[PDB]
């Protein structure tokens, strides 16, 4: 679909989480499954689940 972009700094909360810096863009490997969505870090290579309403799309 399209990349997104990060509004807010975020911490991850659990093992499985990615913590990220406002500015941050990701490549959405899910997000059929609701407001938490599954995605991959550009800026690390790492893989987990962050809460989409921190992110807006790009353009």
């Amino acid at each position: 679909s399209t990349l997104f972009e990060a509004l807010y700094d975020y911490e991850a909360r659990t093992e499985d989480d990615l913590s990220f810096h406002k500015g941050e863009k990701f490549q959405i490997l899910n997000s059929s499954e609701g407001d938490w969505w599954e995605v991959r870090s550009l800026t690390t290579g790492e893989t987990g689940y962050i809460p989409s309403p921190y992110l807006a799309p790009v353009d």
